[PDB]
C-alpha cells in the first residue's frame, strides 16, 4: 500500500470506513492515511465540491478509499455530478470494477442458491453518461432532446484490456454485454475491440450478449458468468443487477480504477449514505471493508486483500440473522484476520 | 366488422398462430382474417422484406396478429430492421405493450413465488435503437464512435400518456423508469412529461426510479410494480428482465400498439421463430394466445379478451409438467373459453 486517501464522505460513511480503515490498518500497518471531509460537510462548510487544488491532493496518495456521497441537506446532484463522477473522469477511471459473488451467509432473491462469482468490467468514463446532448423548445410540445453517447476505441479498449486480464486471472470466460443489433456503431466498435485484443488471450473463451439477454441470464443461470465487460450504461445497470441477485448493493464493492495507474483508483462499497439511519451504528461495514479487499488486489497486496477477503467470507458464513452493530461487524470481521 | 391481418411469419410462428386464431374465432365469430406471408419465406421466395404495397394492405386491416419472424438462413439484421423496426415505425407503434404477470402455476427464477402483476409500457418508436450515429476512424486506435438517442415531447407524451390511461384501469399506479441524473435531458422531459400528465391524473400514484435501481427491484420486489412507463432502450432491457421472472420469454405476449388508432396495431409472442422445433407441434402456443388476448382487449373486446385471459389461466395452473403439444395447449385453451 502506502499512502491512502479516504473520502469517508457522508451519512453512514464515516462509521463504514472507520471500520474499512481498522481492517487495512490490521492488515497492512503503517500505511499513511489522509482524511478527507468531502462531500455535504466541506459544501456546506465551504461551498466547495471537488476544488481543482483537492483532485491534486488526491492524486499524492497510492489509492483512494471512498465511503459513501450524498445528504439530503446538498441541492441535487451537486455532489454527484460535482464529486462523484468529476472525481471519476479527473482520475481517468475508466475501469470500473463490480465483483458480484454470492457467500455463505447471503440470501440470493434468486430460487435455489446458484454458485456465483463473477465480475463486471464496466467501462468508466465515456458514452452517454457523460453529459452530451441538448433540448431545444423545452416545455413545449415541440421539445426535442438529444442524447448522445461517444464511444472510442481509446476508452473501450482500456476497459477490454483490462476485462481479458481479469478473465485470464479467473476461470478464463469473458462475456461482452452490448446491443450490436440496435446500436450498431458503439456496438461494431465494442465487439471488434473485444475480438482484437482476444487475439492476445487464445485461453480466454469469449462470449457475446445483448444486455437484455445478459439480465435474464443474470437470473436464470448466473453461474455462466466469470468476467463481464460492457459499457458505461448497460454497466450501470447490470452490476446493480449483479448485485442484487448476490444479495444486493449493501454487500456490493467498487473499484474506480484508473488501469495505467496514473491517477490513484478508489474504492468504495456499492451502497449509498443512507442517511436516515447516519450514525447509529447499524449500517453494515461490509461492503466498505470488501472494497477495502479491491483496493489492497489492485494495489498488489495481494495476501493482505486474501485475508480481508476470507475475514469477510468468515463474517458472513456465521452472522446468520443477529443484529451486530457497525463496529460488531467491523470486530466480528478483524477478528477473523 | 374486425378485419384481421395475419402474419405467422417463419419457424413456430404459424403453428402457434393457428392456435391463437382458433382461440380469436371461439371468442369472436365474425373475424375477417387476410393471412400475408411476411418473413424468411417471401425473402427467399421474392427478395421483398417489407414492400410499401404490403403496409398499404396491412393499414386495411383493424389489428396484426404476428407469430415470429427471422431465421438463421436470413442476413443479420435484415428482417429485425426492414420488416420488424419498418413495422413498427411506418405503422407508428409508440407504444410497446408487455404485460408481465406471474401466473398460478408458472415457476419464477425467483425466490419464493412472489406476486407479480405489472404493465410495461415501452416507448417504441424514438430513441437511439433508431440507428443513429456514426463513426469515424473505423479499425483504428483512433476510432470514434456515436449513437444519438433522439426524445421528443410528441412521442414522449403519447406513451406517457397511455401509460397512465393503463394505470388508471389498473391499480393506479405508475412507475417512470429512467435514469434523470445522468441523461439530463431526455431525463428532464420524461421528468416533466410525466409530471404533465399525471396532472390529468390524480388517481394515479406515480414513483420515479432510475433503471439501474428498478432492475433491483424487478427482482426483489417486483410486486411494487403496477404500470411501468419507460423508454425505448430502457424498456427493452427491463421488459425482458420481466419476463424472465414471470417465468420467461415463453410465457410473455407484446402489443406494439399506435394509440391514435390510425394504423393496426400489433399483437404477437414475444418470443422469436425457434427454428429448430419448427412445424413438431412442440412449440407452446400459450404466449401467442395471449397475445390475442391483448389485440382483443386494444379492439374494445373487453369480455372476449376476458375469456381469453381466463382460459390461459386455467391452462397454465393445471397444465403440471406432461408434455403438451401445440393444439393440445390450444385446445386446453379453447374449452375453455
Amino acid at each position: 500500500m502506502s499512502k491512502l486517501a479516504i473520502i469517508a464522505g457522508d451519512g453512514i460513511g464515516p462509521e463504514v470506513t472507520a471500520e474499512a480503515v481498522k481492517v487495512l490498518d490490521a492488515v497492512v500497518p503503517g500505511v499513511q492515511k489522509t482524511s478527507y471531509d468531502l462531500g455535504a460537510r466541506r459544501f456546506h462548510a465551504t461551498g466547495e465540491v471537488l476544488p481543482d487544488s483537492v483532485v491534486a491532493e488526491l492524486r499524492n496518495h497510492d489509492a483512494i478509499l471512498l465511503g459513501a456521497i450524498g445528504d439530503p441537506s446538498v441541492p441535487s446532484g451537486v455532489l454527484e455530478r460535482g464529486l462523484l463522477l468529476r472525481l471519476r473522469f479527473e482520475l481517468d477511471h475508466h475501469i470500473n470494477l463490480r465483483p458480484a459473488r454470492l457467500y455463505p451467509g447471503v440470501a440470493s432473491p434468486l430460487s435455489g442458491n446458484p454458485g456465483i462469482d463473477f465480475v463486471v468490467v464496466r467501462e468508466g468514463t465515456e458514452g452517454p453518461y457523460t453529459g452530451n446532448g441538448g433540448a431545444i423548445r423545452v416545455g413545449t410540445p415541440n421539445e426535442v432532446a438529444t442524447e448522445v453517447s461517444v464511444n472510442t476505441a481509446f476508452g473501450v479498449r482500456r476497459v477490454v484490456a483490462d476485462a481479458f486480464e481479469r478473465a485470464r486471472r479467473r476461470r478464463k470466460h469473458l462475456t461482452l454485454v452490448h446491443k450490436t443489433n440496435v446500436l450498431t456503431f458503439a456496438g461494431g466498435l465494442w465487439l471488434r475491440t473485444v475480438d482484437e485484443v482476444g487475439e492476445c488471450y487464445p485461453d480466454v473463451e469469449v462470449a457475446y450478449q445483448h444486455v437484455d439477454a445478459a439480465t435474464i441470464h443474470m437470473i436464470t443461470d448466473p453461474g455462466r458468468f466469470d468476467v463481464i465487460v460492457t459499457d458505461n450504461l448497460f454497466g450501470d445497470i447490470i452490476t446493480d443487477l449483479a448485485a442484487a441477485v448476490c444479495g444486493g448493493i449493501g454487500l456490493a464493492a467498487s473499484g474506480n480504477i484508473d488501469a495505467t495507474r496514473a491517477n490513484p483508483s478508489m474504492f468504495e462499497p456499492v451502497h449509498g449514505s443512507a442517511p436516515d439511519i447516519a450514525g447509529q451504528g447499524i449500517a453494515d461495514p461490509t461492503a466498505a471493508i470488501m472494497s477495502v479487499a479491491l483496493l489492497l488486489s489492485h494495489l498488489g497486496e495481494h495476501d493482505a486483500a486474501a485475508r480481508v477477503d476470507r475475514a469477510v467470507e468468515a463474517h458472513l458464513a456465521t452472522r446468520g440473522s443477529e443484529r451486530l452493530a457497525t463496529s460488531d461487524v467491523g470486530e466480528r470481521i478483524a477478528a477473523a484476520l
